């Protein structure tokens, strides 16, 4: 599914996400923009053989199973292929085991790239939450 901006924002506010740990709805909006383009289907594969999944690209070796990523963790304890459901759910709770472990959202390059110091405030403007 390819979401509307608003439409994301909106889930993402009713999982729990406006901020959590600090980080106000308008960088998880730009995060997965910039990560996605709002596609629960986007995959991309990284040098190291690992594979990125869904709206936030989560990354197979540390959280989640593919089955193909060598000596990779399972830490959100989930097969990556439920990170590329129309229902956010699953990406959403891993997130937020993301965000918690310590470096925040830097651990989304995008975000860090992207987002990080801009006015994230526009990514939710004009949306009805
Ligand atoms: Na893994």
């Amino acid at each position: 599914k390819v979401f509307g901006r608003c439409e994301l924002a909106a889930a993402m506010k009713r999982h729990g996400l406006d901020n959590y740990r600090g980080y106000s709805l308008g960088n998880w909006v730009c995060a997965a923009k910039f990560e996605s383009n709002f596609n629960t289907q986007a995959t991309n594969r990284n040098t190291d053989g690992s594979t990125d999944y869904g709206i936030l690209q989560i990354n197979s070796r540390w959280w989640c199973n593919d089955g193909r990523t060598p000596g990779s963790r399972n830490l959100c304890n989930i097969p990556c292929s439920a990170l590329l459901s129309s229902d956010i759910t699953a990406s959403v709770n891993c997130a937020k085991k993301i965000v918690s472990d310590g470096n925040g959202m830097n651990a989304w390059v995008a975000w860090r790239n992207r987002c990080k110091g801009t006015d994230v405030q526009a990514w939710i403007r004009g949306c009805r939450l």
